[PDB]
């Protein structure tokens, strides 16, 4: 089933997601949603679920869904 | 302090690093060594030190240096 953001909204591939940190943000479009330990291992990430997206500085980020915001579902 | 692999070898940018998982591996050349909180946040990773590399399937991996092997330094 679906993975949800910090506002309970289903996250889809291609959606713009956002997470802030002290000094900046990571914002960009979802490329993949990883939900099993095996898929996480294959994609080189840890602790699913992970939302994989490229941010505004062209950095590939893997982030937990429950602490980001899907801007397209706001 | 330098950044070292699981065999205590200093890792350099460009070195092939390797980590196995059940069903595959992640192997590729180090592109960046992240040691500061500032750079970790900019690159969307946690808990420096991290070594950043693209694996043989074009997955961008961020990994603890001390839990992988620097193949070029064997």
């Amino acid at each position: 089933m679906s993975v949800q953001d910090k506002q309970g909204q289903n996250i889809n591939v291609g959606d713009t997601v956002y997470t802030p940190y002290r000094g900046g943000k990571h914002e960009g479009q979802v490329a993949d949603i990883v939900t099993t330990k095996e898929e996480a291992a294959e994609k080189g990430v840890k602790n699913p679920p992970k939302v994989l997206f490229t941010d505004q500085n062209n950095k590939d980020v893997a982030h937990n869904p429950g602490t980001l915001t899907d801007l397209d579902k706001q």
